[PDB]
């Protein structure tokens, strides 16, 4: 059993004794604080609301367990038993909290309010920041979705330049990250975030998360194809790599198949094994079932270029209408080693310079896609901006002398469209003046109930690229 | 409800069709591959074995669900229903797998076998690498434990040099990482890995994980103390920072209390508020209840040094027997911003150069400790080294021409003590020659049962620093 009373930073257990006396309201907000990643995809809050925050989340037993744990953990009795019992007795253990959020999938520039949190009962002023820790973990799906989207921009730019269109863009960056993340839960969350932008994944955990918490009209939100790993090649023995390749492409003769080719010598594999010995098994394949050759080692750019050079001399290459070289439709390449947002850019630019179409290549990314990301990439942060004490509201904030970048916003916040159609966050309750049209934040959680939800289809629509919007 | 049939990389669903015909055995191993991190702490496999791998992990319902999901995911019927049904019918859904591993908490040089996996039924040759994905996630607790231990070495060195002993070392690096990790599950796993080396944590999730899967003689494996956050200071209003400080130290007058002091001006807070206005409330405190001043912004080293210099002029400083400056026992500092293994080193060395004892300071680390780590840091990797096909065992491996660092080991593996008492991994079944004594790996999992396990107390003992043992 998950216990929300045990799902906070230890020090937050002690904060109910630290706020000003006679405080009836604590109001806090989340932003991806300003100073590359100029705009962020808001995604993942709905998962947290449903899995952890909604319904009866307080019980007699959970309160007693927290009491027992904290007694030993602090070697002291500090723990707001009275405060938690109040929620249990008054609200049947539902959290007296209201959360307002920008719609999921929305693409918002840095430094804007993305969601706000406040208590709905004066007794529970302490609860707003109790749940900071769990809500701030939304940094992860936001960051995966954003970084995945930025890679989609790079791919779109180069695919368009080298081919004249964006056909198949949504399968150009595949999630290989299941083994390389920190947990099963992280795998599902991160994979789901990547699927906001693409349709290809091997991180199966993402599928069930989307089905349970978001939903799609299609049976599944992500797809894959058969592929070898080094074990299915090397098991045949060093002298039998050709036998492995032949067996595998024949087993998967009528679907696309990726075959890792660098077990011993990627260049030999391309030029002699695929390019000569087994060439007859390749050139006979359907356009709907290409062989996808997979290098997996060496300098990513150098290796991709050398593989393409080798294949271009063993297979019939055409020149497309943009002037770029194109392998025959039954043959493609996938680079799935060392791919991150930086190396992706390097590879596609290198290909373009050597006159190879991005049509020729797909990418897989594991650690770079799902694990090599932190909360400080987008400066995802939760801060109190407004309190009511003795019936008077005051606008509060931090502003550390040595770091203006950590200054936080003041007062009650709202998010608005500007006259030019951009975004602006209004501070100090100025949204109440109604000079800027409707607040784009919507109540998504109130008093233990999820009040507004988005489908995965809606999220995908909101997160589209401008070029996709033609 | 976790389903092991949906907890693998998609392509592994297709591998049972790719191995050589009549393969009865696939044998694989995990290492932290050689190229500072020269030695790794082996920790976390026991969690995976118990939570995910043991007992009846296959049911009719789980098979049908996987079948239904993969049909859509692959747009084809590639799923091995028969193979999974065999496990259900023959072994009541228990995995016919044997896993041997080095004891948890063991500190082992890079490039050694840490665990091995093989099928115990010839029909389940495909099962060995099915579970690669889930087992490889052990990289995370291994890496957190290892990186946390490397930071303990730094702290030990400087604490010993500046004070003459290691008293309180186990509380010098505190886990602040709960909000900065990618999920609740990751938080618990990561926190538990840090607790292999230290006793201080705010990531409460780590406590219940340890209790459930490992166990300690003590009631809890980790501890904390009351502390403020920016919201409990700023809520008082910008003109009332002093009132906030006074309220908090008075509420927590007889236990240690950390109070964040950089909301507006860290240097003013130290020199004028703590150092003058509230000095009388500080010098009266017990040595068991110090005020711990917490800066949280600016250059970490520069800020710590300036804070110490300020405090040194407002409070009575002594010189310890090693010649280093020491704040009075009722006053300490905690630096919890921007701390990672690199900045930790820079701060303690800078303090040493300015003649400040490491006794004066403790560290908190969040993102650096639990999130800013990837599988490539220690090159944690799972590879097939031995197969049996047509009754003949063959030693198998990869050895990519362009990257000798990715070469894998050959044949049946074992771990041994050398004549000088170091570790060596024997390949090609050479352990059977008995020239190197007994295999140090133990069977930890066999046919659905955990066969050997370790308490958290034993893991801690195994992971001790030499300087602690000495
Ligand atoms: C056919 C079409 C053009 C629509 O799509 C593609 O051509 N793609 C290129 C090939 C593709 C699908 C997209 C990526 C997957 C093949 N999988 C693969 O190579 N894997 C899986 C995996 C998981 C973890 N680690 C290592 C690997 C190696
Ligand atoms: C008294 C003794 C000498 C034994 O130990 C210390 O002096 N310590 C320094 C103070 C200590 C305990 C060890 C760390 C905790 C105070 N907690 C704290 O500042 N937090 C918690 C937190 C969690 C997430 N993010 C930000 C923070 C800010």
């Amino acid at each position: 059993e998950f216990n929300i009373l045990l799902a906070t930073d230890s020090y937050k257990v002690t904060h109910y004794k630290q706020y000003p006396p006679n405080t009836s309201k604590v109001y806090s907000y989340f932003e991806c604080r300003e100073k590359k990643y100029e705009e962020t995809v808001f995604y993942g809050l709905q998962y947290i609301l449903n899995k952890y925050l909604k319904g009866k989340v307080v019980t007699k037993e959970k309160i007693q367990e927290a009491k027992d744990v904290y007694k030993e953990h602090f070697q002291d009795d500090v723990f707001n038993e009275k405060g938690w019992n109040y929620i249990l007795e008054k609200y049947d253990g539902h959290l007296p909290i209201e959360i307002k959020a920008v719609p999921e999938g929305f693409v918002i520039p840095r430094g804007n309010v993305l969601f706000t949190v406040e208590n709905t009962d004066p007794e529970c002023y302490w609860l707003t920041n109790w749940i900071e820790t769990i809500l701030v973990q939304s940094w992860y799906p936001i960051t995966v979705a954003t970084n995945s989207r930025e890679q989609k921009k790079i791919l779109a730019k180069y695919l368009l330049e080298t081919s004249g269109n964006l056909d198949g863009l949504e399968y150009k960056l595949h999630d290989f990250g299941y083994r390389g993340v920190s947990s099963q839960e992280t795998a599902g969350i991160g994979a789901s975030a990547h699927l906001v932008n693409f349709k290809g994944t091997d991180t199966v955990a993402g599928l069930a998360l989307i089905k349970k918490y978001y939903g799609t009209k299609d049976p599944v939100p992500g797809y894959s194809v058969p592929a070898a790993e080094h074990s299915t090649i090397t098991a045949w023995g060093k002298d039998h790599e050709k036998d492995a390749f032949e067996h595998i492409v024949t087993q998967f003769s009528s679907v696309p198949v990726s075959v890792v080719s660098d077990s011993y010598d990627i260049y030999n594999a391309c030029e002699k094994i695929w390019g000569e010995d087994l060439r007859h098994l390749i050139v006979s394949r359907s356009t709907q079932a290409p062989l996808i050759i997979r290098p997996d080692s060496g300098n990513p750019l150098d290796t991709v270029l050398k593989v393409l050079e080798i294949l271009g001399k063993k297979f019939p290459v055409t020149e497309n209408s943009k002037g770029y070289k194109l392998l025959p439709p039954y043959l493609r390449v996938i680079q799935g080693d060392g791919v991150d947002i930086n190396t992706l850019q390097e590879i596609v630019e290198g290909m373009k310079q050597k006159m190879w179409s991005i049509e020729n290549i797909a990418f897989g990314s594991g650690g770079g896609l799902l694990q090599k990301l932190t909360r400080d990439l987008l400066n995802c942060s939760f801060k109190c901006s407004y309190v009511v004490t003795n019936g008077l509201g005051i606008n509060v904030f931090k502003d550390p002398v040595a770091d203006p970048n950590k200054r936080s916003k003041k007062g009650r916040l709202s998010l608005h469209r500007t006259p030019a159609g951009n975004f602006v966050t209004l501070e100090e309750g100025k949204g109440d003046l109604e000079e800027y049209g409707q607040d784009l934040l919507h109540t998504v959680f109130k008093n233990g109930k999820v009040t507004k939800s988005y489908s995965f289809d809606e999220i995908r629509k909101n997160a589209q690229l401008n070029i996709e919007l033609e």
